[PDB]
């Protein structure tokens, strides 16, 4: 496939960027939508939706299950209930989140519903959810994808002992459908523990906006009663995460990027976000009706942990490669990452390397020396955040071409275009 150049910065970028809906808010909320609408309690609407490749998935795995969704642009309307026919197969495709999300939804069906995905797919882990689910009722078929789950009419729940070290996915999974078990559910997550705890916190929040009732004062464990998943309206907000290779730009350029309807209150670590960026001393600004960061003339070496915003990595592994020439940066707390379908700690070295930088794996994470750039093919393996920090550091650097900007897809269609205009 042809490669996309990635246009440079050589003066100060200046922009205003409206980001497209929240992709972690949009999946909760279609399996949240679900939930309600099979409980009977009528259609939900999501308004702001992600239209995406991996809302996509999500989107269609709900009406392999048997849910009706309806809606062409950023509103989406879920009606209908969980009756897969027979031989039903989901295909999870690049969705991490419909391989983990929709397995407990089939729990709560009648027939068997095949899992399936491509190879990359494949490669992903999932085990400990199988076996949970097995733990707690679910009659399951297989150890890796492709899986069957063996829905019979309901999910008794009680409690399990599951290592969620893998994905918070798992947890997430378990959580939003626990509400519709018999005896709802109680996961216990075991030693240590809960890299990505935004991302079970924006599940518990969501799960509360529904009036489903969940315990969460003691770490690592959880506790979900039985009872209503509340049809409703949600409300998505832009994703925070995407809205920071937008940000990244000012930040590298000394530039000023304004993000539209940055929201006030958050279901998002926002505040992670912007902290990570008063770190570079970037200035943030409360704008009218947007969030303004003004970035700083330069910048040198920073520590910054990642633990809890791993989807950062990229954005900031660019960040640490155009710093002052010689800043030694360290990314820590991303030792998790290193066992994902997508290894982004060895992609990522792997790539600033063969640019001429120099970034290597530390235990934690890694280490990002600042040394010359030189032009080259940034490969995003279809990682869609390793394509926008392609395009991040190409920002600095002349000759630098992502070979596959379609990658964005997975969770922003338009991003060429965005990019686009926002440098130019």
């Amino acid at each position: 496939m042809k490669t996309w150049p990635a246009p440079t910065a050589p003066t100060p970028v200046r922009a205003t960027v409206t980001v497209p809906g929240s992709k972690s808010q949009t999946n909760r909320a279609l399996v949240l939508a679900a939930l309600a609408a099979a409980q009977g309690r009528g259609a939900s609407t999501i308004s702001g939706a992600l239209r995406s490749r991996d809302t996509e998935l999500m989107l269609d795995a709900l009406q392999t299950l048997g849910l009706r969704v309806d809606g062409v642009g950023s509103e989406l309307t879920v009606s209908g209930r969980i009756e897969p026919g027979p031989g039903a197969r989901v295909d999870c495709g690049l969705a991490g989140t419909v391989l983990r999300f929709v397995p407990p939804l089939a729990a709560l069906g009648s027939v068997p519903v095949t899992f399936d995905g491509d190879q990359q797919a494949r490669g992903r882990p999932i085990a400990p959810l199988l076996d949970a689910l097995r733990e707690l009722g679910v009659a399951v078929d297989g150890t890796g994808l492709p899986f069957r789950v063996r829905g019979n009419g309901s999910l008794a729940g009680g409690t399990v002992a599951i290592d969620a070290s893998a994905s918070s996915q798992f947890v997430s999974g378990l959580l939003l459908s626990a509400a519709s078990f018999t005896d709802g559910l109680t996961v216990q997550h075991t030693g240590s523990s809960l890299p990505s705890a935004p991302h079970i916190a924006m599940t518990a929040a969501m799960l509360r906006q529904a009036g489903v009732d969940i315990d969460d004062s003691t770490p690592n464990r959880w506790q979900v009663r039985p009872g209503p998943v509340a049809a409703r309206r949600w409300d998505i907000e832009p994703d925070l995460t995407n809205a920071v290779a937008f940000l990244s730009a000012a930040v590298v350029s000394g530039g000023t990027v304004r993000i539209t309807g940055w929201p006030r209150v958050s279901v998002q670590p926002a505040d992670h976000i912007l902290a990570i960026l008063r770190q570079l001393n970037a200035v943030v600004i409360h704008a009218d009706s947007s969030l303004e960061v003004r970035g700083p003339t330069g910048y040198d070496g920073f520590d910054v942990d990642l633990r809890a915003v791993g989807e950062l990595t990229p954005s900031v592994a660019a960040l640490a490669a155009l710093a002052s020439p010689g800043s030694v940066s360290r990314l820590s707390g991303i030792a998790h990452l290193r066992g994902h379908e997508t290894d982004r700690l060895a992609a990522l070295s792997t790539e600033i390397n063969r640019l001429g930088g120099t970034c290597r794996e530390t235990p934690d994470g890694l280490v990002i020396t600042a040394t010359p750039l030189r032009p080259g093919i940034w490969r995003a393996y279809a990682d869609h955040r390793m394509a926008m920090a392609g395009a991040i550091i190409g920002l600095r650097v002349a000759g630098v071409e992502v070979d596959d900007i379609a990658a964005t897809t997975k969770t922003l269609p338009e991003f060429p275009r965005l990019w686009a205009e926002m440098v130019g």
